[PDB]
């Protein structure tokens, strides 16, 4: 399976100077439970804001750079690398690659973050014209979680 797995708020925005703009554990939680023995594809930049390989499972990056090279980290230089990629592929970020992959993935995990961010980074907008509601569900307020946030689950109709 080719999945997409993103966190945006109200407007789209996924990142603001190379960071994400909110603070959810929930939602840091969910990306834990559904990549954990996985595939995470991300490109460039979106490695190197997180600065280091997720541990327990594959982390493969995306670059055109040929002297790319970190420990626990695997290197692809083209997007139709993606597809020899074996099991459960998530496409993690950043706008570039999510701009490139979504008219291609099977189906996509959202969590929505009922916010209004500052901004740089953006996921592509899409309509659920093309897309049906498999799963929504309410992430829960607490200490730590202050924002409202939703996890979707949306499969190509
Ligand atoms: N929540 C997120 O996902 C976040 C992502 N990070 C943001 O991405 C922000 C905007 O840059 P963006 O172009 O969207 O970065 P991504 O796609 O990770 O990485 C882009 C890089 O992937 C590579 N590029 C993506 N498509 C291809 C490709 N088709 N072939 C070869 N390389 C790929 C290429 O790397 P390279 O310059 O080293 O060659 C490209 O520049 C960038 O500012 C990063 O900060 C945010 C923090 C939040
Ligand atoms: C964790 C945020 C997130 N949630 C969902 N649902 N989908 C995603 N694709 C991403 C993402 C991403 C890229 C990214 C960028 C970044 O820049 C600072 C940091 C992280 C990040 C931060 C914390 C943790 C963690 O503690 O588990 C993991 C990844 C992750």
């Amino acid at each position: 399976t080719l999945s997409i797995l993103v966190a945006h708020d109200l407007q789209r925005v996924i990142g603001f100077e190379n960071q994400l703009p909110w603070h959810l554990p929930n939602d840091l939680k969910h990306v834990k439970k559904l990549s954990t023995g996985h595939t995470l594809v991300m490109g460039r930049k979106t490695f190197e804001s997180i600065g280091k390989p997720l541990p327990n499972r594959r982390n493969v990056v995306l670059t055109s750079d040929t002297s790319f090279n970190v420990e626990g980290v695997d290197v692809i230089h083209s997007i139709e690398d993606i597809y020899q990629l074996p099991g459960h592929v998530f496409i993690f970020g950043g706008q570039t690659l999510f701009e490139e992959m979504i008219d291609k993935v099977d189906d996509m995990y959202i969590t929505v973050i009922e916010g209004k961010f500052r901004g740089d980074t953006f996921f592509p907008p899409y309509t659920f014209e093309d897309w049906e509601v498999a799963s929504s569900v309410e992430g829960k307020l607490d200490e730590k979680n202050t924002i409202p946030h939703t996890f979707l689950h949306l499969i190509r109709k």
